[PDB]
Order: structure tokens, then C-alpha cells, then sequence
């Protein structure tokens, strides 16, 4: 402002308004989910009109050209490719699926239409804008502060949320299915791991059929693993990874040292390191979660990471940058370590006692 | 839909940002309620977070949140992060930005009360329900989900009046500041009409920034009915459709962009006429937002494009260049230039 070139203050202007409105970028995403595009046009087998898609929607004459100009925006965010003959006037543009619209065919093993929606339920998303409230009160979640409830007990009054819920389970149940395909060089050498806090054994379970060889304890509270069955190659161990941790040539720690205090993840990281190092043996701990660096990742990708940092604190978790990661392992008192890739927000941790 | 992983796990990040943009607004809404902005402003440099949480008077278990949101908003240009002292050991000090700048409450040009109004959760929860709007005829989005039209909202809740307002006024001074970055456009003129004047709030800040011009302020006999203009300033009822008072030249400001192309091709002939009698020459200028992917910044085309959607959701039509020039063809002009007004708003000088 203060003596700023009016072409400055105006270019600042439209960043305001760009944050400002951000939140149209979501509802137009879940509109498109809402109106069954992504599947009206993968039905299509090819790209569709848009007369034909207005047409198979039945868009009232008056609101056809608001679908255009929201099928414009979406296409500009990189969720349609608008194919059109150009120096062809009269002829009219087409939408056709992009790798994003794709992961939002329902139907599909890896549809990330059910996350969007859970995500974007009236009552959770709106709970942000008392994020002034919620960091004013001690330890209280944000939903705990705006809904009364957490939610658990949220999931347990809203059938429609917990259908959704369970659908965006399974989801990214496949997701981690198809990165744990590339980690062969992480598995491929190891005759046993733990999961530890490995909830249902989902994870184990995708281990053991990408791993045939690799033998898997999935351990938890035994509440948890309750009256579970393992079977060839898959078993379930009830426990505090706290006080102790099956023993085995790795552990893997997926999702879980995101829940818990700098001071809680040193102490499970010893009791893990522990856990491979006895009986005179040597393994690793892998660890798969976020790592945060601005150094070596995108600017996108840095934005998406920091974003989800500070959606998971409002559920009291966090989300980790390197340095951070490197402080935790030299205090749990490990030798070296080295990340690779998982997936587009996870990257999987080797770490070497 | 045989895709490589990482496409599958790029576009996955693309679509967490995208479901979680709404987080962008919120996160933006909320240093403005804890006004940080202008906690930064007086203290006239850098604020440590340990100082700036303190003077907040955050609790502890929430200091951590505060440094990921202000760590976000950083990121997205509301502030620099500027580092420690010393090596190892970690104190980051937070300094404001231009887009900062115009969120510091008590300045002139203060854009607070814009993203307070937008942001205020009866008004934009509205778009949670796009769907049930495209699917009635006309209704503007407001009108579907708050059951009326904003301004009969507005009636009924008097407690947002402060809010639109103080919006509007905000708004106002974005337009002063731009009316006197655009000497070029107004010099020589005498007279000036702003069709569709609305108020006169427009005129004024014409007639203020150049005491030399004469405005008129036209626009339906009941919208002007009962307003009193100054020295320079005047009100004549009509309707444009049908005669435009004649003058050097004619203002269109937000006005186009509520009207099909059938009916702006009437209305610019009508202006056209208005500017071409009595022997002279004038031009007409049209102050609307123009959409080219192929001229703006990658960042200006992307808020373009997302003002054409919440525009349209209040009825509103805007047109990209090549949109405006067909109809200036078609309208009798020979020439027109485009030259920048505000962030999102440009100024077309239209030559018949
Ligand atoms: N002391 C403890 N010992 C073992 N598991 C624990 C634990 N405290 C919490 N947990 C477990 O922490 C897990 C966090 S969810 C972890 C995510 C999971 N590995 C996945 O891939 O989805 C839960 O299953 C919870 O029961
Ligand atoms: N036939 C007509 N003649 C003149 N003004 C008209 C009109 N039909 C609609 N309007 C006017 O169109 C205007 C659209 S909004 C005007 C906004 C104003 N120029 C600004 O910059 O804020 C209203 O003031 C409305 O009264
Ligand atoms: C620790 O794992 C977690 C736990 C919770 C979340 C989470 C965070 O923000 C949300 C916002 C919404 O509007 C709706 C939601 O449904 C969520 C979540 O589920 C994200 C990661
Ligand atoms: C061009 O004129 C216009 C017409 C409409 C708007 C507008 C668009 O989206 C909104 C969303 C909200 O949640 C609250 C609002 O109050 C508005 C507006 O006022 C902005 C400028
Ligand atoms: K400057
Ligand atoms: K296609
Ligand atoms: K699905
Ligand atoms: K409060
Ligand atoms: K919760
Ligand atoms: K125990
Ligand atoms: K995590
Ligand atoms: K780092
Ligand atoms: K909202
Ligand atoms: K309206
Ligand atoms: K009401
Ligand atoms: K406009
Ligand atoms: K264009």
C-alpha cells in the first residue's frame, strides 16, 4: 500500500481475491461430483458436447451457459480438457476426462470422489470458519469446539457421512496397494515386519500378497485386533507399542507418529529400533508419512503439504518437515536414515539403528 | 484408464488441493478476526511468533496451530517469514506483504470488510448447494438456498448492512484509486454521462479527481428520483435502451455484464449515437472485466475465471476479449482499447 505503484496494490488485490474465494475451487469440484459428471463422461466414451452433456442433465435453458462457464473453471484447474475445433465457429467445445477426473469415476478401485465429499459435508466444512474460537481454547479440537462431538461420534449420528466414510476407506485402501507395488527394494529383502499400530491388518495384508515371501505381524491395542484372524503369513498381535514391540527384521509405522508429540515419537521410535535390533541382529524401521521440505519439493506440492498440515492440526496432529524428522531420529537414538517416494502426499522412510 | 503412478499420485495432490481450497479462505478470514495484520503493523517490524502469540495471548497447546496457519498463509503471499538470529535455533519473525497490507484495518485502502462480507458463513455457504441451482430456471444462487435475492436479504437482516456496506465502501476506494491512475482516459473530456450511474458514487469520484469535467448521472427515473449531485454533477432519469444524453463521452461500469450480447449490441448503439452528434466525435468506455488466457498472467486468468463463476451466480455475464470486440463490431465502433483499471476490472476505450 504505503507508496506502492497502484499496477502493485491492484496485482495484490486479485491474490486477496483469488484466497478470498478459494473456497469456490472446492464447491465447484464437489458440484461436479454432485452432478455424476466424471461418470456421465467416461459413460460417454469419449469426449462430450456440451449440448449433449446438458441435454443427458436436463440443465434448464437459463442455467446452461452457468454450466459452461463452471465446466470452464473447473477445465482451467485441470479437472476436464475442453477439446474444440478451433477456426470452427460454429461448432461447439467438448469435455473429456483428465488423470484427475478419472479418480472420480465412482465405481472405480481408486475414486476419490467419496474423500471429496466427506471432506466437504456442510457441517465439517463449515466448522473453519470458527478457527478464531478454536485456537483459543486448550487441546480442544476444532470439531470438538465448533460440533460438540469428535468425529467418532459424528460418523456414528450420519449414515450418509459414514457410507462415504467406509467408501473413502477402501479407496485409499487401493491407493496404498499401488505404491506399496513399488517398493519392492524396501520389502523385497526382509523375511518378517510389524505393523505397528496396524490397525485391521489392511496394510499387512496388501504387504503379504505384494510380498508372498515376507511374513507380517500386524500389531495393535488388543481391543483393536480383538477377535481378528490371521491366516498364512499374516498374524495379529495385541499390545503398547509403548511398553514393547514384537520383534522383527522391520517395522513399519504407517500414518501413526503423525498422531502423536515430538516426545511420544522418540519413545516409540526406540521401543520400534529395539524391536530389529536383538538377538545380535540389525534391521530397520520404515517409517511412512509426510515429509515437509521446502527446499526440495514443488512450490504446488509445498502448498498442498502445508494446507494438510494445518487441516490435521485442527484434529491435533502434525505434520512433519525433514529437519523435524532428522531431530526425532537422532534423539531415538537411530544412525542415519533415507526417504523415498510413497505416494503423492506420503513419502516411506528407511531408518538404520 | 491405464495411467503411470506418479500421474495417479500427482493428480491425487491436485485433487487434495482442490477439495481443501476452502481452507485457503478460512485460514485468511481467521488472521483477519484475530487481526494479526494489524498486530504486525504497529509493531512496526518483523514480529516474532513468540511475540506475536503472546500479545494474542494463545494458549500454549494452540501456539503450534498458529505457527502452521501463519507458516500456510505465508506461503499463499499474506506474509514473509523472516529467520533467527542464530543458527539452530528457531524463532521465525512474521513481516506483512502488499496482499497483508490491504488487510490492515484503519487504512484507506483496507480490503478487510470485502473478505468479511464474502466469507461471512450464511452468504457463502450458499455455494455448498450448486447442484439445486443450475437446476431452476433463473434463480440467482442466493435466491435458491437463502429462499431470496441478496438485496430483499439484506432488508430482512439489517445486521449485514454494516457488513455490505462497509464492503461496498472498501470496494469504492479500490475504484478511486484506479480513477486516478487513468489521466490518459478522462483528458479532454468535458462532459462525461455514466450510464447506469446508480448512486453517483461512481460520478463523484470522477468529478473529485478531474474538477474539470462536467458528469452526468443517468440511470432509471426511480434509482435517481430523490438524489442531489454537486456543481459538476447532475441526474437524468431514463432508460438507455430507448436515449442516451449526449456528452464527450459515456460510461458503462459494471453495467454490460448483466446483458445478453443481443441486448449490449442495443445499448452501445445507443451510446454510440450519444457520442456522435451535433458533428463530434467522442468515444464510449466501458469499465468491466475482460477475460484472455492469452494476454494475463497465469494467476490473473485463474480469478478471472472463478469472478465469471460467482458472477454468474447472481445472473452476472462476463466476456473474455474477443467476446467484447465482436460486439463492438457489431455495435458500429471501428476501434477500441483495453488498458488496466483494478486487479480484475479493466477500462475499454470503445471509438465509434
Ligand atoms: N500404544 C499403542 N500401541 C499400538 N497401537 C497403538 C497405540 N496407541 C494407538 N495405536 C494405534 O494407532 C493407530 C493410528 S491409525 C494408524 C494408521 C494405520 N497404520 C494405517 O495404515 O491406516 C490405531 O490403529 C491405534 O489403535
Ligand atoms: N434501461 C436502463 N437505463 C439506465 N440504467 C439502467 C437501465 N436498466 C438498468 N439500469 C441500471 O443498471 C445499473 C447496474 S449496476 C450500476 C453500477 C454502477 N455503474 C457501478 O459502477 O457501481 C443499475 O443502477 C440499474 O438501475
Ligand atoms: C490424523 O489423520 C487425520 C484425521 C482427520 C483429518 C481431517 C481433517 O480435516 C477435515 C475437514 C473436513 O471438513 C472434513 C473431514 O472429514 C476432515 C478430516 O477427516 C485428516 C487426517
Ligand atoms: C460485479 O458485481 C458483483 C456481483 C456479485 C458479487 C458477489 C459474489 O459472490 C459472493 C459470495 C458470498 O459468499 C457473499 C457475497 O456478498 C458475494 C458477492 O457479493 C460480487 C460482485
Ligand atoms: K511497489
Ligand atoms: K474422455
Ligand atoms: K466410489
Ligand atoms: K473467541
Ligand atoms: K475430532
Ligand atoms: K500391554
Ligand atoms: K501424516
Ligand atoms: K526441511
Ligand atoms: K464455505
Ligand atoms: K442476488
Ligand atoms: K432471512
Ligand atoms: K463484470
Ligand atoms: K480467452
Amino acid at each position: 500500500i504505503n507508496n506502492r505503484k497502484p499496477s502493485e496494490i491492484f496485482k495484490a488485490q486479485a491474490l486477496l481475491y483469488k484466497n478470498m474465494y478459494a473456497f469456490v475451487d472446492s464447491m465447484s469440484l464437489k458440484w461436479s461430483i454432485e452432478m455424476n459428471i466424471p461418470n456421465i463422461i467416461h459413460n460417454h466414451g469419449k469426449p462430450i458436447t456440451l449440448s449433449n452433456l446438458v441435454s443427458i442433465l436436463q440443465i434448464p435453458s437459463t442455467k446452461v451457459d452457468n454450466v459452461q462457464r463452471l465446466m470452464r473453471y473447473l477445465a482451467h484447474n485441470g479437472f476436464f480438457e475442453i477439446i474444440t475445433n478451433q477456426e470452427l465457429e460454429n461448432e461447439e467445445e467438448a469435455y473429456a476426462l483428465t488423470v484427475a477426473s478419472e479418480l472420480l469415476v465412482k465405481g472405480t478401485e481408486l475414486c476419490l470422489a467419496p474423500m471429496v465429499e466427506c471432506v466437504l459435508d456442510p457441517t465439517l466444512s463449515t466448522s473453519f470458519h470458527n478457527l478464531k474460537k478454536w485456537v483459543y481454547e486448550e487441546d480442544l479440537t476444532l470439531f470438538a469446539v465448533n460440533l460438540g462431538c469428535d468425529l467418532w461420534e459424528f460418523l456414528n449420528k450420519n449414515p450418509e457421512y459414514n457410507t462415504l466414510y467406509n467408501d473413502a476407506l477402501a479407496s485409499d485402501s487401493k491407493m496404498i496397494n499401488l505404491a506399496m507395488k513399488d517398493c519392492n527394494l524396501v520389502f523385497e529383502g526382509l523375511e518378517s515386519i510389524v505393523d505397528v499400530g496396524g490397525g485391521n491388518g489392511t496394510t499387512g495384508k496388501i504387504i503379504c500378497e505384494t510380498f508372498p515371501k515376507l511374513t507380517c505381524v500386524v500389531f495393535d491395542r488388543p481391543k483393536v485386533v480383538e477377535n481378528l484372524c490371521g491366516s498364512n503369513n499374516l498374524t495379529y498381535v495385541g499390545g503398547d507399542m509403548f511398553i514393547s514391540v514384537p520383534k522383527a527384521d522391520a517395522v513399519l509405522l504407517k500414518a501413526v507418529l503423525h498422531d502423536w508429540t515430538d516426545k511420544d515419537c522418540i519413545k516409540i521410535l526406540k521401543k520400534c529400533k529395539e524391536a530389529v535390533t536383538s538377538d545380535g541382529k540389525r534391521g530397520k524401521v520404515i517409517v511412512i508419512d509426510m515429509v515437509i521440505n521446502e527446499k526440495k519439493d514443488e512450490n504446488q506440492l509445498t502448498q498442498i503439504k502445508l494446507l494438510m498440515n494445518v487441516t490435521i492440526s485442527c484434529v491435533n496432529g502434525k505434520e512433519r518437515n525433514e529437519e523435524e524428522w532428522k531431530k526425532l531420529f537422532i534423539e531415538a537414538g537411530f544412525q542415519d536414515y533415507k526417504i523415498s517416494p510413497f505416494t503423492g502426499l506420503m513419502s516411506l522412510i528407511e531408518i538404520y539403528p
